[PDB]
């Protein structure tokens, strides 16, 4: 039971979806999946070390990069320690463990066991890890900052307490009975038919149509559709995709083999997803909850069970060629049969595996058999070093086979939380391509999230983001989330509970303000008053005392700095909110600044940001820093989210608006003055010039690769301290933005060269060819991003942008050349496409 039914309401209200609800299901898969997950939850709960769990030490086995060993000129590191305005600085060896450091500290003083917490954060320096390997440390040294730690006592694991739990040979065929809708769209007499496909990872196996019939609110064929495939030749995870044309208006899917390995039988009345008017919402096994407005379709099943000599030379080379080839290069029939015939050779090359397993006639019993024997002798794959790009490739929409997919997930098991975090978002999205609710991958996210509060925290927001936006996938995700929460342990349930109230509160406010200045560029006096009064109304009895900042879970925000909060001057009306630190042990009055925004789909931004982080760590692997500023951003519901404000930064545009602020002339010297005036010492200035040259360079390459490089001034920002960065990725060309104002900081004005600019192309090109060394990873992530993150998209040309840009199949010379030309376009065009935003105000 009873007090255990509150818990459920807690869960549902925490999730944003009621998973005990059974009104949008035609079977028990979700229920079954709720049951299936108890063990892997309990298992992981049971085996986690309570102390290290409560402190969630954020840590990495990566080597410390060159550019930070450079920053330590003494093989020794300073750490200020505090007890209560009593503090001493300690020389420490980069290889010193924390316990080891406590040894030397107790030694120092008086002439039990406490723990090193970071000043101002919910971050601890604990565990047999040399300090060189805690992230905070690496982050402090990056920025030229000191390292402030208070000594306090550990958090009681009691607070992580988890609740008690006490839980034939026949051809296949389908009777299309007919379809219904209540209200008919365009109205004038058109014509309509049903298309029934037998699908397996977007490979199509058979297809049947109906004769068409006049499009009216009710249409009844009552036909058998005898397909070409044999019942027994059906593979697990095969979808019966049902589609409607007149062209494509609606689609829906049914697993032909249920989660119990049972051929699917009987009557079904399926409510169908309308078209927007390829992508991952097409694949779903879910039905439209909206029974009242959706088109639907009746059908019937009743058809039970089921569960090397020497290769030539020039063929080996055709083979190696095929294998050695981007994920988007499609395979000829000729290729596929080659791969299949020489599968045992193909098997020694882990890079072949995606190509190889998509050369499988999955519509043949006998061949899948062989394909499993093939997976049996996995020596080489098991032993290969982890390649995430490769691994990821095998979790995309192209692979429905449960066992292919699961070897990829084997490979992830060896990732440390550091990397789990990098890829967490994409991996969560990759759930959408899983044929069944319960999957190896789902279970793996579950483990890793429960094992580590950082992953757990981000897992929560990532699943919740989707649950609240997508009906296609909310059911499945809601089940995974519920699984998580039942293991994360009441500490976090309270945290998530705080957090969820705050962002529901603050979105209420966000939307109410849009109502009050329609478009009208200016923001009425009236507006700001009301914003002020609401936030005051909120703070006085309703808002929590403090709360974790979802995009950065080490930060506890306290009260609002109402004075500093405002509505932004947008066509949308985002909030500029700022909070005090709730941590009194913090080093500053410097606020936490968060922007809330409705009107853009931030799921996209989230993705782009995550790819930015990935690029930054690729550059880590060649001892390269380009100071990208992939600020925090978390989507939270329908076209609405939050955004980390970056301290001390303005808009390239505004730096123009200041001096001239014209309707839109444009000047080249202005940026460089703006730096001087924000550099209290001329040598710090050269650091701004420094940071800028990198940041510019970073964003130049990145932005180009993603093809989001032609942007307006207003959507680029720089820090008072040189760090340039792009924003707002919800929104003649130019490849990327290299305006003449930038180049004047690089000591050039219209076609010359100079110390820092030589440096600029040097870094740029380094950066560029460095990402080409991870081509397949970027291609797979990008392609997935578009499939899980976008509007509709061409399953060739939208995606194919990024191979031409990564200049696939090219030696480093051509490529370097290519990139350099992409610079020279921005110097042909100078201010031209910048200038052009304005003009089309009327075109
Ligand atoms: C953060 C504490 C207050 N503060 C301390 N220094 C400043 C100077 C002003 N700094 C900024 O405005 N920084 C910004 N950072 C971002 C990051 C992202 C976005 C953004 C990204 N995407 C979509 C957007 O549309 C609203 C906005 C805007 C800003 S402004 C403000």
């Amino acid at each position: 039971s009873e007090e255990s039914q509150a818990f459920q309401r807690q869960l549902t209200a925490l999730i944003g979806y009621d998973v005990t609800d059974v009104s949008n299901v035609h079977d028990d898969e979700l229920e079954f999946t709720r049951r299936g997950l108890v063990t892997p939850r309990m298992a992981e709960v049971a085996s986690r070390d309570p102390k290290l769990y409560a402190m969630h030490p954020w840590v990495t086995s990566k080597p410390l990069p060159e550019y930070l060993w450079k920053k330590i000129a003494n093989n020794c590191i300073f750490i200020v320690i505090h007890r209560s305005t009593t503090s001493q600085t300690i020389k420490v060896s980069p290889d010193d463990t924390p316990g080891a450091i406590l040894q030397s500290f107790f030694t120092k003083m008086a002439k039990q066991d406490f723990v090193l917490r970071v000043c101002g954060r919910d971050e601890y320096l604990v565990g047999e890890t040399p300090i060189k390997n805690f992230q905070w440390v690496r982050h402090c040294l990056k920025n030229g900052e000191e390292i402030h730690v208070v000594l306090d006592t550990p958090p009681d694991p009691a607070l992580d307490e988890v609740r008690k739990e006490e839980w034939c040979d026949r051809k296949f065929r389908v009777k299309i009975r007919g379809i219904d809708i209540p209200v008919l769209p365009r109205n004038t007499d058109l014509t309509v038919f049903v298309e029934a496909n037998i699908q397996h990872g977007q490979q199509v196996l058979c297809q049947r149509r109906t004769s068409p019939k006049p499009f009216t609110e009710e249409v009844l064929w009552n036909v058998w559709l005898e397909f070409s495939i044999k019942i027994k030749d059906l593979p697990k995870g095969a979808l019966l995709n049902l589609q409607i044309y007149c062209r494509l208006l609606y689609y829906v899917n049914l697993l032909l083999i249920d989660h119990r390995f049972l051929l699917r039988r009987g009557e079904y009345v399926l409510h169908m997803w309308q078209i927007s008017g390829f992508n991952a919402d097409k694949l779903t096994s879910a039905t439209n909850p909206d029974k009242e407005n959706s088109m639907s379709i009746s059908i019937l099943l009743d058809n039970h069970p089921i569960a090397r000599a020497e290769m030539p030379n020039q063929l080996r080379k055709q083979l190696e060629a095929i294998i050695a080839t981007d994920p988007l290069n499609p395979l000829t029939a000729e290729d596929k049969e080659l791969l299949w015939h020489f599968r045992y050779e193909s098997l020694k090359h882990p890079k072949a595996y995606p190509k190889l397993f998509s050369s499988v006639k999955w519509g043949q019993q006998e061949i899948v058999a062989k394909t499993y024997q093939l997976l049996a002798r996995r020596e080489v794959w098991d032993q290969s070093a982890l390649d995430v790009g490769l691994t990821m490739q095998l979790l995309d929409c192209n692979f429905s086979d449960e066992n292919v997919r699961a070897i990829a997930v084997q490979k992830l098991e060896s990732l440390e939380d550091d990397d789990v975090l990098h890829y967490l978002l994409q991996l969560v999205q990759a759930v959408k391509f899983e044929p069944y609710h319960d999957s190896a991958l789902a279970r793996f996210l579950l483990k890793r999230g429960l094992r580590n509060k950082r992953i757990g925290h981000f897992l929560f927001w990532f699943l919740r983001s989707e649950i609240a936006q997508s009906r296609h996938y909310q059911q499945r995700f809601a089940v995974i989330l519920e699984a998580y929460l039942r293991g994360c342990g009441t500490a976090m349930l309270h945290d998530f509970t705080q957090q969820v109230q705050v962002i529901e509160m603050l979105q209420k406010v966000t939307l109410d303000i849009k109502s009050l200045s329609a478009e009208k560029y200016d923001v009425s006096s009236q507006v700001i008053s009301q914003l002020k009064q609401k936030l005051e109304n909120l703070q006085n009895s309703q808002l929590p005392e403090s709360f974790r900042v979802p995009y950065d879970p080490g930060l506890k925000a306290g009260a609002l700095a109402i004075e500093k909060c405002k509505v932004m001057a947008s066509k949308k009306k985002p909030l500029w909110l700022e909070f005090k630190c709730a941590d009194p042990t913090a080093l500053s009055n410097e606020t936490i600044g968060i922007i809330f925004k409705h009107g853009d789909d931030l799921r996209q931004d989230m993705l782009i940001l995550q790819i930015l982080r990935i690029m930054e760590s690729i550059w880590e692997t060649e001892s390269l820093d380009l100071c990208l500023l992939p600020y925090g951003c978390i989507s939270t519901g329908d076209k609405i989210g939050m955004i980390e404000i970056v301290k001390d930064a303005t808009t390239i545009a505004k730096i123009q608006q200041s001096t001239v602020g014209n309707t839109g002339a444009f000047k080249d010297e202005v940026l460089n003055h703006w730096l001087k005036e924000k550099s209290p010492t001329e040598e710090k200035f050269q650091a701004a010039v420094e940071r800028f040259v990198y940041s510019c360079a970073g964003y130049c390459v990145a932005t180009f690769v993603l093809g989001i490089g032609d942007r307006h001034n207003d959507n680029i920002m720089i820090t008072e301290t040189g760090n340039l960065f792009h924003i707002d990725f919800g929104h003649e060309r130019v490849p990327f933005v290299l305006t003449p104002d930038f180049l004047f900081v690089m000591g050039t004005s219209g076609k010359k060269t100079s110390p820092h600019f030589q440096k600029f192309q040097d870094i740029c090109v380094k950066a560029y060819l460095a990402l080409r060394h991870h081509t397949n990873l970027l291609i797979i992530l990008f392609s997935m991003m578009l499939m899980t993150g976008m509007p509709q998209l061409t399953s060739k040309e939208d995606i194919e942008y990024i191979r031409d840009a990564l200049t696939v199949g090219k030696n480093e010379e051509d490529a370097k050349k290519y990139f350099l030309d992409q610079i020279e376009v921005c110097r042909d065009k100078g201010w031209t496409v910048q200038f052009n935003w304005f003009l089309h105000l009327v075109l």
